[PDB]
């Protein structure tokens, strides 16, 4: 079964997703200050961290097995590889999604013809690494999201801390996981969904090119964006105070 963790007394929900070999335990150092304002749906995406026994899915099975003991009704934020599924969620089950929130998030990962992202030959390099030098790998990937920042140091510990504290996942669910990143392009879908769509970046991430903002004001004219200045890929460990104030404002708006 899914991990589900629900944290907080909030008058609106909130369902929480994290990335790429991470896990639920990303979120601990924003919880506090949201469990006021939302009740908390923290989820281990299958195949990760508590959620064990399940091997590589694409998006749409992946999206389908969380949104089966999910909340009924619920914002639904994503970061980085858990924007995808929150997209993807949005796209499926619009009813039960209030709004769309992505962190530090690409429709489309890979870089494409006209289209800033990670070149897909390095995501494939990854791949192949994780046969043979598994645990440096992962790190490696992780390693490339805290770059830049006036926390850097602090904030690349606080996750690799993350994921030592847990058994690793299979190679099978990490290199499933890096082919959703790889081959996912939800550029065309998400022009049509009509509830409320933020995205949230941060200005030196290192896999999110910030380039793509404008690019994605333009292609989603229902959506708006917002750029933290001096964060990374970990907008809510770097910059916690204005990653929650995005949020008080969206709820208010509702
Ligand atoms: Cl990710």
């Amino acid at each position: 079964d899914i991990w589900w963790q629900t944290y907080g007394e909030g008058n609106c929900h909130l369902v929480l997703l994290h990335g790429w070999g991470l896990n639920a335990e990303v979120w601990h150092c924003i919880r506090e200050e949201l469990g006021s304002h939302f009740t908390l749906h923290l989820v281990d995406l299958p195949g990760y961290g508590r959620s064990s026994g399940f091997g590589a899915m694409t998006l749409e099975e992946m999206t389908a097995q969380v949104a089966k003991n999910a909340p009924d009704q619920a914002i639904w934020l994503g970061w980085s590889l858990g924007g995808l599924v929150a997209s993807q969620m949005a796209l499926t089950h619009p009813e039960r999604v209030q709004a769309l929130v992505t962190v530090a998030s690409s429709p489309c990962f890979s870089a494409r013809e006209g289209w800033p992202g990670i070149k897909p030959e390095i995501l494939g390099g990854f791949q192949q690494q994780l046969s043979d030098d598994f645990q440096r790998t992962v790190e490696r990937f992780l390693a490339l999201q805290t770059l830049g920042t006036e926390t850097a140091r602090q904030d690349a510990r606080t996750l690799k801390s993350v994921v030592l504290a847990q058994p690793m996942p299979d190679v099978e669910v990490l290199n499933g996981g890096l082919e959703i990143l790889k081959t996912v392009d939800l550029r065309e879908a998400l022009k049509n969904v009509n509830m409320p769509f933020l995205r949230l970046y941060g200005y030196l991430d290192g896999l999110v090119p910030r380039k793509i903002v404008p690019l994605l004001d333009t292609l989603w004219p229902h959506s708006t964006s917002q750029i933290m200045a001096k964060a990374a890929h970990a907008p809510f460990i770097s910059h916690p105070a204005a990653f929650c104030q995005a949020l008080m404002t969206l709820k208010s708006s509702l």
